[PDB]
């Protein structure tokens, strides 16, 4: 890499790893559309396995960007519409609170207070139907945003229904394969387990637990190389040869709602560039990011604005990730770690790096 990228990356990440006691880390910078990789520390402490460009990390909620793009692709295919009622795709959802709740609402966390977490007790499709039927909204549809795995998780599950494919098969065939993300998995195969990093929580080695709607909301594992490729595809969707996927990426970066200075897309969240770093850094803290906030509808939604800071934080019990890019500048970053450390520390590191290279 050029010495400039090398120096800002190392001057930013070394202190971060030290301060946050991160066991292992991988970073990709996309600069003028080209990837540069960096690795530190351990994928497995006990077995002394280093982090490499082939190490798989749990993306956690960064998975929602894939779910948003898969959904966008389904729209482009004419299989679903964001304006469709939820009940169109799940007829057994007959409780009257679901009247007026559309796939847009589910995708953008504005259904009216669907919970952050699907309860642990909810396993089967039966359990799930019962859970959503009994769910009582706090607000009317399209009035407040409350970030929720049970919202976009349901979107993902319903969005692939017309295709006839499982969510995994839909994602593999329609997103991972076309984009050559050949080391990106919802379920890590035995052949790839050698590369699967351990997560670390209070010093214990942990992997993500199975849960309802896990694949759709937080279930993707990937390498720094594939994630750089994911950023490149979202930076430059017009280079993608599959028409519906190209279109779906653009729909995921459309601005559907505004709260404060952030805009909600499908998975992705966006701010106008130039951004105020205090807004993204402080905004990434869960005191704001998980808070219930009123939303203003963008009527109709704004197509993907090139002059945007487009990003997503993501965590599991043992992992902490961040992706951010600025289409206007052919510039982006992926930060993958096997500890869940505070979001603002991630966004601060990212902004220092990208601001320096912009
Ligand atoms: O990925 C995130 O950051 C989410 C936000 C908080 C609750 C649900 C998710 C979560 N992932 N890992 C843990 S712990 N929680
Ligand atoms: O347990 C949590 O805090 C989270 C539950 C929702 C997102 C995924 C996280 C997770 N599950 N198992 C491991 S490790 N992390």
């Amino acid at each position: 890499a050029p010495q400039q990228i090398n120096d800002i990356v190392h001057r930013t990440i070394t202190p971060l790893i030290e301060q946050q006691k991160i066991p292992g880390m991988a970073v990709a910078v996309i600069y003028q559309g080209k990837p540069y990789y960096f690795t530190w520390g351990y994928a497995d402490i006990a077995k002394k396995q280093p982090v490499t460009q082939q190490t798989l990390f749990e993306l956690g909620s960064v998975s929602k960007t894939f779910t948003g793009v898969l959904g966008g692709d389904a729209i482009a295919r004419g299989e679903i519409k964001l304006s469709d009622p939820t009940t169109k795709y799940w007829p057994e959802l007959t409780a009257k609170q679901w009247n007026g709740i559309t796939l847009l609402h589910l995708a953008t966390y504005t259904a009216g207070g669907l919970p952050l977490q699907v309860p642990d007790e909810v396993k089967s499709s039966s359990d799930l139907l019962r859970f959503y039927q009994n769910w009582q909204p706090a607000w009317a549809p399209g009035t407040q945003r409350l970030y929720a795995n049970s919202s976009i998780g349901l979107f993902g599950a319903l969005a692939v229904k017309p295709s006839g494919l499982s969510f995994e098969q839909a994602m593999q065939t329609r997103v991972f394969q076309p984009l050559k993300l050949n080391h990106t998995w919802i379920n890590v195969p035995p052949a790839e387990e050698k590369n699967y990093a351990w997560g670390y929580r209070e010093g214990k080695a942990v992997h993500v637990s199975p849960g309802a709607l896990d694949a759709e909301a937080y279930g993707v594992k990937s390498t720094i190389e594939d994630m750089a490729r994911w950023v490149q595809s979202n930076l430059k969707p017009l280079d993608i040869n599959e028409k519906t996927l190209q279109q779906g990426i653009q729909l995921a970066q459309s601005r559907y709602w505004q709260t404060g200075d952030m805009y909600q897309g499908l998975g992705w969240e966006m701010l106008d560039w130039p951004v105020n770093p205090d807004s993204i850094i402080n905004g990434s803290d869960n005191k704001i990011a998980l808070a219930a906030r009123p939303v203003k509808a963008i009527t109709p939604p704004t197509p993907a604005v090139r002059a945007s800071w487009v990003h997503k934080t993501g965590a599991t019990g043992g992992f902490g990730s961040y992706v951010a890019f600025i289409p206007e500048k052919e510039l982006g970053i992926v930060m993958l770690a096997n500890k869940n450390y505070p979001n603002p520390a991630r966004v601060d590191a990212a902004w220092q790096i990208l601001n320096a290279l912009q």
